[PDB]
């Protein structure tokens, strides 16, 4: 697809309060420091943010550079794991180093971390999963209305053995007035 549904892309979990201005020097630079523009200049035109909802739809100038720019899923700013998608309605890559997908599927190795204290960010509560190793996927669940945390996350692993060494580390683990509870997120889901 050559128009415009496949030159925007939706940014969820933004921080709080930053501009459109900031948004967009934001990924601009991300985008240039990486070496992943296909022409000399700025790829993003354009940032429209809800305030409401704390997302915003980012415009590029071409299609090969929006593509590019889903491999920023995850990427933390301002103690935020960006949400990056597709539009909805867009009709269907360079791996960059350190950043953390946010889609983190049902699986075998998949890991629910309940008891969080609700006002560690997203950064804060990776940290705390990176001691153990590497993450594959990690998101952070937060309030649909207040973009403020829930208080558990879901993450995995690169290596699968981790796994048992983070519940055996962290199950249980008092962090502030809270408890931690860590286990495989099969265990506890819903029906």
């Amino acid at each position: 697809q050559m128009t415009r549904q496949a030159r925007r892309l939706y940014v969820g979990n933004i921080p709080f309060g930053i501009t459109e201005e900031a948004m967009m020097d934001f990924f601009n630079a991300q985008m240039r420091l990486g070496g992943l523009t296909q022409a000399p200049g700025n790829p993003v035109l354009a940032v429209q943010i809800n305030q409401d909802k704390n997302f915003a739809f980012l415009e590029f100038r071409s299609v090969d550079e929006t593509t590019q720019a889903m491999a920023f899923d995850g990427i933390i700013f301002q103690g935020q794991s960006l949400k990056i998608r597709r539009p909805h309605d867009y009709q269907p890559s360079v791996y960059v180093p350190g950043v953390v997908s946010t889609v983190v599927p049902d699986s075998a190795h998949k890991l629910f971390i309940g008891g969080l204290p609700n006002y560690l960010n997203d950064d804060q509560v990776k940290e705390l999963l990176t001691s153990f190793g590497p993450l594959k996927a990690f998101n952070l669940v937060k309030d649909s209305a207040t973009g403020l945390s829930k208080g558990y996350a879901f993450c995995e692993y690169v290596d699968i053995n981790v796994t048992d060494q983070a519940i055996a580390g962290l199950n249980g683990m008092q962090l502030g007035d809270k408890k931690l509870l860590v286990q495989r997120a099969s265990v506890g889901a819903k029906n």
